[PDB]
């Protein structure tokens, strides 16, 4: 079986070595120019070909995948929507790898979505794709628990495990034409967008819980969530949630050392953090790095 590989990052990766496992004849891998993995490196290692067009949609390169005479095409964490005129092409059809249990999380970061969520359990997907993005039926999923100190990059870390087990399991079974696909659920479906580093802004008046997730959401090596003293920018790079209520209005500091703020319900301490472009450093510095004291309204 010969496939053309659209991939890119830790996912792009191991899909790629998964097809290599699985004894698929890889012809050409499409990725981005850019802590994930290489899938340039990995391609010019393995010596495939590998091509990274900023947009692929071009009859040229139509023409091109069709002259590689891919039976199926796989896209693991490619970025850009492959057109029809591509997918097309490929006899056995095209497949993609989504990092969520679609339809919940179509689209972007899901990832960060599911954190900034509280959900307690996502997963991965692999479906038909289709012309709409992340909607295509469903061939495979595997569900995994969020465990409440995950942050970004240990659930990344856990959905690329998932996905390597995923697709061992898989990818035999579509090598061999035995591949099932339900329909997904369109009044079941969620889709989120790109986020922004802005998109990680703390508002104090939530409560601390979810003040909490969205820490965990883009924690390190993510952009980090966010709020103000005055002009200056501070990051939050972990925290804890102090359940208990306080009597202090929301983004009120309770204390400095440690560094404790007022949510709308109970309380977030601020472990670490930065005063903008500044260096990480504990949340009592931070506290008077930033000029803060009791009482402070942020
Ligand atoms: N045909 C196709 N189907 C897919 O499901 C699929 C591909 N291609 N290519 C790789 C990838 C692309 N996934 C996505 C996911 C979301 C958007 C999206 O929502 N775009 C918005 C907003 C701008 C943006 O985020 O790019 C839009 O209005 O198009 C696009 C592509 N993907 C499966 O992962
Ligand atoms: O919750 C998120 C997820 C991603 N990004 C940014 O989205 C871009 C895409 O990230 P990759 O998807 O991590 O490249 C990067 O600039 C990344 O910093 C955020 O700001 N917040």
């Amino acid at each position: 079986m010969k496939t053309v590989v659209f991939a890119y990052h830790d996912m792009g990766c191991l899909g790629i070595e998964a097809l290599l496992a699985a004894g698929y004849e890889i012809s050409a891998i499409f990725t981005h120019t850019d802590f994930y993995g290489s899938v340039a490196r990995l391609a010019a290692e393995r010596g495939i070909p590998v091509y990274a067009p900023d947009n692929v949609n071009h009859p040229l390169w139509v023409e091109r995948i069709a002259q590689l005479s891919p039976d199926v095409i796989f896209s693991f964490y490619y970025r850009h929507l492959i057109y029809d005129e591509i997918l097309q092409l490929a006899p056995a059809g095209a497949f993609n790898l989504h990092g969520s249990l679609l339809p919940k999380y179509r689209g972007r970061a899901p990832l960060n979505w599911v954190l900034v969520n509280g959900e307690t359990e996502t997963g991965v997907t692999l479906h038909r794709m289709v012309k709409r993005a992340d909607a295509g039926a469903i061939v495979a999923q595997l569900r995994i628990a969020i465990a409440p100190d995950d942050i970004a990059i240990t659930l990344h870390h856990k959905l690329c495990h998932a996905a390597r087990q995923l697709l061992e399991q898989t990818l035999p079974a579509i090598k061999h034409g035995n591949i099932l696909e339900i329909a997904q659920r369109e009044n079941e479906a969620t889709c989120f967008g790109r986020r922004t580093p802005d998109d990680s802004f703390l508002e104090w008046h939530k409560p601390a819980s979810v003040l909490h997730n969205m820490v965990r959401a883009v924690a390190d090596p993510w952009p980090g969530a966010f709020s103000y003293v005055g002009n200056q920018k501070f990051t939050v790079w972990s925290s804890r949630v102090h359940p208990h209520a306080s009597k202090a209005q929301p983004g009120s500091v309770i204390s400095v050392a440690p560094l404790l703020i007022a949510c709308g319900d109970g309380a977030l301490e601020i472990v670490t953090g930065q005063a903008g472009d500044g260096i990480t450093m504990q949340g009592s510095q931070l506290a008077q790095t930033l000029g803060l004291v009791q009482g402070s309204r942020l």
